[PDB]
C-alpha cells in the first residue's frame, strides 16, 4: 500500500510572455508540491520522477501534423508563437511550452507504470500544462496534449489493448477532447461532471450533453454529468457519484482508473464558480479508491485558486495514503436543476447500465 507522487519543477518554464498574470500560472504546481511538504504528506508517498513523452507515445492520441505543429514552437520567435498561439482556442505558447508539455505527459506514464507493475498502489501527478481539451488534430483550452487520454493508451499498451481503463474528469469544464478520443472506444470509460448552462458555459458545445453517450461500440461509454442553474458544491457532487459515477463504475469494473483533476470546480475559484469543499474532494477520492483494487491515478488538470487547488489535492493525496476522511456537513438537499441533471443522465444511460436501472 504504498502512494507515488510526481513533481517536476521544470514544467514551470511554460509561460504566457503577453501576460503574465494569466491564470494557468507556473506556481499552481510549485504551490500545491509546497502544500504537500508543509503538511508532510511528501515524505509519506514514494517519489516517482518524470520523463519526457516520446513522439511515437504522442501518437497514441494526437495526429503527427498536430504533434509538429507543437515540436515546432520550441524554436520559434516571440511574433511567432504569438501568432501561433492565436490558431488555437485559448493558447498561449513559449519556447519551453512543448517540453512542459511532454513532461506532463510522461510523468503520468512513469505514474500508471508504477502502478500497473505494483510498485506502488495509487499516485498523484502535480503537472502541467493540463491536457483533457486537447484534441486528435488541435491544442485548446490550455493544453497541448491530452495527457489523460495519453496515459489510458499507454496503459494498455504496457498491458493489453483490453484494458479496461476508467477516466472521471471533476475538472468544472467538460474535457471535450477526452470525450472525442474514446467516442466509439469501449475499453475507456469517459465520465465528465462538468458545468454546462445549457451550452453557455466553456468550451460551450453541445458535446457536453447528457444525451451525448457515445458512438458505435462506444455506446454507453461516455457520461457527461451537466450542470444548470448556477453555482454547484459538495451536496450535488456527493450526489452525482453516489447514483451515477460509483454504480456506472462498478457495472464497468475498471482496471484502473484515472482522474482528470481539475480544481477549478472548488471554493475559492476565480472561474468555476462552485463551493467544492477540500472535504468533497477528499471524498471523491476515497469513493473511487474503492474501484480497480485501489489503482488510481491522480492528475492535475485546471484550477486557478492557488490556495484552493494547493489544500484540495493535498486533501486527495491524504486519502490516497490511507487517512480516513474528513466529516462532511450538509449534503441533504440539492439544487433543483441538479436533481433534474441526475435525472436526464440516468435516463441517458440507463438503456446501457443494468445498475441504473
Ligand atoms: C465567452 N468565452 C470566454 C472564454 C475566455 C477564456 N477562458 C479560457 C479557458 C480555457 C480553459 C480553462 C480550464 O480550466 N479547463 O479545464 C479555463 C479558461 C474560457 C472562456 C472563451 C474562450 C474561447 C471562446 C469563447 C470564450
Ligand atoms: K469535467
Ligand atoms: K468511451
Ligand atoms: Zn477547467
Amino acid at each position: 500500500p504504498i502512494t507515488g507522487l510526481v513533481y517536476d519543477q521544470r514544467m514551470m518554464l511554460h509561460h504566457n510572455m503577453w501576460d503574465s498574470h494569466h491564470p494557468e500560472l507556473p506556481q499552481r504546481i510549485s504551490r500545491i508540491f509546497s502544500r504537500h511538504e508543509e503538511l508532510r504528506l511528501l515524505s509519506r508517498c514514494h517519489r516517482i520522477p518524470a520523463r519526457l513523452a516520446t513522439e511515437e507515445e504522442l501518437a497514441l492520441c494526437h495526429s503527427s501534423k498536430h504533434i509538429s505543429i507543437i515540436k515546432s514552437s520550441e524554436h520559434m520567435k516571440p511574433r511567432d508563437l504569438n501568432r501561433l498561439g492565436d490558431e488555437y482556442n485559448s493558447i498561449f505558447i513559449s519556447n519551453e511550452s512543448y517540453t512542459c508539455a511532454l513532461l506532463a505527459a510522461g510523468s503520468c506514464f512513469n505514474s500508471a507504470q508504477a502502478i500497473l507493475t505494483g510498485q506502488v498502489r495509487n499516485a498523484v501527478a502535480i503537472v502541467r500544462p493540463p491536457g483533457h481539451h486537447a484534441e486528435k488534430d488541435t491544442a485548446c483550452g490550455f493544453c497541448f496534449f491530452n495527457t489523460a487520454a495519453l496515459t489510458a493508451r499507454y496503459a494498455q499498451s504496457i498491458t493489453r489493448e483490453s484494458l479496461r481503463v476508467l477516466i472521471v474528469d471533476w475538472d468544472v469544464h467538460h474535457g471535450n477532447g477526452t470525450q472525442h478520443i474514446f467516442e466509439e472506444d469501449d475499453s475507456v470509460l469517459y465520465i465528465s461532471l462538468h458545468r454546462y448552462e445549457d451550452g453557455a458555459f466553456f468550451p460551450n458545445s453541445e458535446d457536453a450533453n447528457y444525451d451525448k453517450v457515445g458512438l458505435g461500440k462506444g455506446r454507453g461509454y461516455n457520461v457527461n454529468i451537466p450542470w444548470n442553474g448556477g453555482k454547484m458544491g459538495d451536496p450535488e457532487y456527493m450526489a452525482a457519484f453516489h447514483h451515477l459515477v460509483m454504480p456506472i463504475a462498478r457495472e464497468f469494473a475498471p482496471e484502473l482508473v484515472l482522474v482528470s483533476a481539475g480544481f477549478d470546480a472548488a471554493r475559492g475559484d476565480p472561474l468555476g464558480g462552485f463551493q467544492v469543499t477540500p472535504e468533497g474532494y477528499a471524498h471523491l477520492t476515497h469513493q473511487l479508491m474503492s474501484l480497480a483494487a485501489g489503482r488510481v491515478l491522480i492528475i492535475l488538470e485546471g484550477g486557478y485558486n492557488l490556495t484552493s487547488i494547493s489544500e484540495s489535492m493535498s486533501m486527495c493525496t491524504s486519502m490516497l495514503l490511507g487517512d480516513s476522511p474528513p466529516s462532511l456537513d450538509h449534503l441533504t438537499p440539492l439544487k433543483t436543476s441538479a436533481t433534474v441533471s441526475i435525472n436526464n443522465v440516468l435516463r441517458a444511460h440507463a438503456p446501457f447500465w443494468s445498475s441504473l436501472r
